[PDB]
């Protein structure tokens, strides 16, 4: 016997602003780092980047007439910073925030509660040339007064906010890998950039509970449960080490204002450790989240990495599966392939039980209440003559995730709304057009915008069933 | 590289009072449940019981002169209830008191320090028989007077205080395996007495703030940190399941004050949840303690188990290798073997890295500082010509987990001491005298009492070097 879904759960999707809005330069838009980053050569697949995306600044009322279609209890976007601050801290673009306003408005006339992203990793490009960006603590007044600004102009409309979008995947992609702006290959600027993210978020939790006394705010982890590889002591403290150093290290900030102490010793014995000044730590326990937000993908699988071993891996791009290869930290971990589940070609595991375990474990350790505001299968889509799209992959996957959610509410989960990962197709950062998310298909590919038609896949229609019965029938 | 370990480390030994004191009926001493419980035919192996144990009421003089040729920086003995109050709750017997002050007093003069455990399973046959001891709430201030008797007494001279000595154990096979007094197969009855305990452990804390306010206290749980057999999603569900059943279900109180939510729902679903009054958790929320107080011997790994699945299961206390069968809860987890490590032939798990595991979940989860309060090998020990007791295997045991606590230390868990299991062999509360823990042997057996004499077996010497190098030759 299942709880049912909550009555005012939050079926939603989800999307980014540079991802699909497009409209790169129109309006006063400010160049954004990803706007500088995509078009430098080998950075992104085939060139692509987000000049046009597709182009949901121009189509947003298509988009949310299809929302309504759906029958969508709620839209998760990111608002694009460079849009409202140009130049990132000086004077407000009016023209920006009235594309937010115009679409918040295109919401709520259909019945759609808005949950707005503050920050999808597109932080302007007059901030990192000015002091950084987010190696400097000058970020965090300057993503302070931009939040408040959009605290007050859309905070008697908008309830549901995200502060900072997977955190671990910007600062460590940034920093530490160099796939993301800046670009960068240094685990001890990353661990300083991550210490001031920390603080920023803190800040503007803060300036919510000011700004917004009834509305609800936390931040969107990148979320992968680490698992042993089996009962090999060697492989369970592998285990203890990855799900500390990947997932503790993040969520235990956001909810306890600490970092773990075994990591923290473990990088302050390599002089990676972050600077830390008077205050932060009053100023990082003092900003409690009303929910922790939770992307969910995949699980990860460990085992005993010798102090010799493997350090960074072969990532995936392509979608030939079976051509990733480990990464761990020496001495720690290293991930291994799960033998007991099957993954996607960009051999990604397909784990849903792990949602579960996932939203499990958090509540187990800290207690929150977690609003899912990503999930999702990214595949490859044929489109039929008909303007037919076939993805019972897609709904597969969706369907047993959803499942899963409902047995974590009956375990006593408080799980606030799911957002699947995406709306429409829409562009990946790094490998281009052709890995689609969503439940409305796009005509463009890598090579071609074609006419950017939208075009409702299966799954629209299944997500529709599944929000028309509250999940009652999946 | 290895830390070393501390410079004032603990390097102690232990023992619990029915278990090595006898004087069952001296000085005024009152009926224990143990007294009672043994003498039923059938409970105890060919009958043994703590009317004389090895008699270190007696010869006490004597277990502290090998203590201080050992060199021990630290003992840990309890008290037994009924020698301070014969009744529980009514007149103090200042011999019984009498006897723990000389105890102290011969420790404190060879510069040992005394680790004093309130209770280890031994209440009063009085309370029990009055109401029900603890079942009702009654136990909570009669129990704090006991405590509170203690602390006037002995606070000068004593710093560390455990308060319930392996309440898991004393609760769980009490009160669901009726293996212990008061015998009884009663989950409902199981989980009522364990709540009261837990507001008895938190009322003895908030009195010894004020009774003892420079002295440190925790309680000692028996842990045996759970471990999923592989990464098939199912069975790390189990694990999260043990975890938090088995081990977050205490130290969860201990450390937070709340129960585990998961937990909590599957026995209200079932109807076996606790009562609960006004202040209870409050009063729970207010004890937070010094340390973790861990008695470590093994972990347990365990895998999925259908709802109609593995229940109890069956234990092996005839010391025959392969006996076990496993147990667990359907719906939620049952045990399995690790086929990873090697095992006593009582089937217990050999784990030295599964202490490391288990010190650096207290840590990661609670930050708290660590007591080992016992970890031991029991087996046969063979007397042979000369006083030489060659137990090898005992040493074997020792060494690697004392290695694996360095190694804890060195990851920055804050490990206060060690107390090793046990310093002289003392009784087993079920299955006699020939399951030896000791470094010093005592001359008895099941059937011929013979004259208790002392002798010191070789892991005694190896300890003894143990600890003034202080760990650095192991």
């Amino acid at each position: 016997h299942l709880k049912p879904f909550p009555p005012e759960f939050l079926w939603g999707a989800a999307s980014a602003a540079y991802q699909v809005e497009g409209a790169w330069n129109e309006d006063g838009k400010g160049l954004s780092v990803w706007d500088v980053f995509a078009k430098q050569p080998g950075r992104t697949f085939k060139g692509t980047n987000g000049d046009v995306a597709v182009d949901h600044y121009h189509r947003y009322q298509e988009d949310v007439a299809l929302m309504a279609e759906m029958g969508l209890k709620a839209y998760r976007f990111s608002v694009s910073w460079s849009r409202v601050f140009p130049d990132g801290n000086g004077a407000v673009n009016e023209k920006g925030l009235d594309f937010y306003d115009r679409l918040i408005e295109e919401l709520r006339n259909h019945g759609i509660e808005p949950i707005v992203t503050l920050y999808h990793w597109d932080v302007p490009q007059a901030l990192m040339d000015a002091y950084g960006a987010w190696e400097s603590r000058r970020i965090i007044d300057d993503f302070d007064r931009y939040a408040v600004t959009l605290f007050q102009r859309f905070g008697d409309r908008v309830k549901y906010w995200v502060t900072l979008n997977e955190q671990n995947i910007f600062i460590s992609f940034g920093y530490r890998l160099g796939l993301h702006p800046p670009g960068v290959k240094d685990m001890k600027r990353m661990y300083e950039a991550n210490h001031i993210a920390n603080l920023a978020n803190a800040k503007v939790i803060q300036s919510f509970r000011h700004y917004v006394p009834d509305g609800k705010i936390g931040p969107s982890f990148a979320y992968s449960p680490m698992y042993p590889y089996d009962s090999r002591p060697e492989n369970v403290l592998a285990f203890e080490n990855a799900e500390e150093f990947q997932n503790h290290w993040w969520m235990d900030v956001y909810a306890w204002g600490m970092y773990p102490q075994a990591a923290w010793n473990y990088l302050e014995s390599q002089g990676l450790e972050p600077t830390v000044a008077p205050g932060d730590w009053e100023l990082l326990q003092a900003a409690k989240p009303d929910f922790m937000g939770v992307n969910y993908y995949q699980t990860t699988t460990v085992e005993h990495n010798p102090p010799d071993g493997v350090g960074e891996g072969v990532m995936n791009t392509t979608g030939k599966k079976g051509t990733s290869t480990s990464s761990g930290i020496p001495g720690l971990f290293k991930t291994v392939r799960n033998p007991h589940v099957d993954t996607t070609n960009w051999d990604w595991a397909i784990d849903p039980v792990g949602l579960r375990i996932g939203l499990r474990r958090i509540a187990n350790r800290y207690q929150l209440p977690i609003l899912i505001t990503e999930n999702g299968l990214g595949e490859f889509d044929t489109l039929e003559p008909g303007d037919i799209v076939n993805d019972d992959y897609r709904i597969d996957y969706l369907r047993r995730h959803v499942q899963e959610i409902q047995r974590a509410i009956t375990d006593g989960v408080d799980v606030l709304g799911y957002c699947a990962w995406s709306f429409t197709d829409l562009l990946s950062w790094l490998n281009g057009y052709q890995k689609r998310y969503g439940f409305v298909y796009v005509n463009r590919d890598d090579e071609s915008e074609k006419d950017l038609r939208r075009i409702k896949k299966k799954s629209f229609y299944w997500y529709q069933r599944v929000i028309e019965t509250n999940g009652a029938e999946l």
